[PDB]
């Protein structure tokens, strides 16, 4: 029933020209810029168009249930639309109201992404309870640097910890052989809804239930690798989240983990993509000094892009904020101390670096680069 549903929300999007309108609204110099465009702020200005530039056509009706979760009158939905709702509804995809006349949001929200469309995680554009499923800015920064002309249909590409799917799904616009791994239930089955949103299934992109180091261990070779790991560091004692606290003292156990298999992992050639938020001192991110290893060691040609640079005290209150809304701690609690001779003692972090790394192996040019602006 739940594949039936997704097949029939596939083609309510098709039908109305989803993916055209949601590019049209955000306009193609912020389309591939952050997912966090239609928000609690914007939502205003999204139903004005659609009321105004749109006409209200009942048409875009359920849409905007998806898109925003703005409520539309049951009865004033389209024929085909209706049951398509009443579906979502079921399936826990959108609400009805309690009296059953119209239906409005749940907690996911249709976006479209590097020409995929994707179901995310609605509460961390709206509302106040904290989301399950990440996606931000850097998973589009990730998948930017892709050279997509260079992926053969026979290429092998793996997306460790892929969330809600997206660089997977992307991945599989220009090769027939992905596999999306995840330990988490939620981002699990969202990937699972997201390959079938975007006609694809088991026979071109695996979803996989799998720790990253059990992959990395694993004797499948791929020609290309995505991963935005968790990277995060939090002080000690604190709780995070699955998608957010990193491994390690300083929160990048994950980003050694993948790097010092690549050369096993990945074919002679191929390439990996790996985005993190990187601490630093004025210079750059301390990350990058590790990777000379793999330079000499291998002959890796390996290429950070440096596109957002942050003083460490301007992350204080973002992590304070987070880490007492994921752990539910009440309001005297000093965690900006914490945070702060953290960031000092054990980081080292003047700056946070949001880096995308591309590493390949058997580079004919190696070498590292940094590019900053
Ligand atoms: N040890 C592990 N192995 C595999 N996945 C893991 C993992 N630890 C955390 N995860 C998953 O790692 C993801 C990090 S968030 C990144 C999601 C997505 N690739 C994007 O770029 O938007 C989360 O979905 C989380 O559930
Ligand atoms: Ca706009
Ligand atoms: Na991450």
């Amino acid at each position: 029933p739940l594949a039936t549903t997704i097949d029939r929300l596939r083609d309510y999007l098709d039908r109305v020209g989803f993916q055209q309108i949601y590019k049209y609204i955000v306009a193609v110099n912020h389309y591939a810029v952050t997912p966090a465009l239609i928000t609690r702020n914007t939502a205003a200005s999204v139903h004005h168009f659609f009321d105004s530039r749109l006409g209200g056509r009942a048409e875009f009706a359920l849409l905007q249930c998806l898109m925003t979760g703005r409520p539309a009158e049951h009865a004033a939905l389209p024929d085909k639309d209706r049951a398509l709702a009443d579906a979502l509804v079921t399936a826990g995809l959108l609400r009805a109201s309690p009296d059953g006349r119209e239906v409005s949001g749940a907690d996911r929200q249709l976006i479209s992404a590097f020409g995929v469309d994707l179901l995310i995680d609605r509460r961390i554009h709206f509302g106040g309870e904290v989301h399950e499923v990440y996606i931000g800015p850097d998973s589009y920064w990730m998948l930017y640097y892709i050279n997509a002309s260079g992926i053969a249909r026979t290429h092998r590409a793996v997306d460790l910890c892929t969330g809600s799917g997206i660089a997977a799904l992307y991945l599989s616009l220009f090769t027939d052989h992905v596999l999306a791994t995840d330990i988490g239930d939620v981002p699990l089955a969202l990937v699972e809804i997201n390959r079938r949103l975007n006609r694809r299934d088991a026979g071109t992109m695996e979803i996989r239930r799998e720790n990253l180091n059990d992959t990395l261990d694993g004797r499948e070779r791929f020609d290309l690798l995505t991963c935005n790991p968790p990277f995060v560091a939090f002080p000690p004692g604190y709780s995070g989240t699955l998608y957010s606290q990193g491994t390690g003292v300083d929160g990048l156990g994950y980003m050694r983990d993948i790097v010092g298999r690549l050369p096993e992992v990945l074919n002679p050639g191929g390439s990996a993509y790996l985005v993190a938020d990187l601490c630093g001192d004025a210079h750059g991110p301390h990350f990058l000094g590790e990777l000379e290893s793999m330079v000499t060691g291998h002959g890796m040609r390996i290429e950070a892009f440096i596109d957002h640079v942050l003083p460490a005290s301007a992350q204080v209150g973002p992590i304070s904020d987070f880490l007492r809304h994921a752990a539910g701690l009440p309001a005297d609690t000093d965690i900006a101390a914490d945070v702060q001779a953290f960031q000092r003692e054990t980081l080292r972090a003047d700056y946070y670096y949001l880096t995308t790394i591309r590493l390949q192996t058997a580079a004919q040019n190696p070498g590292l680069r940094m590019l900053r602006r």
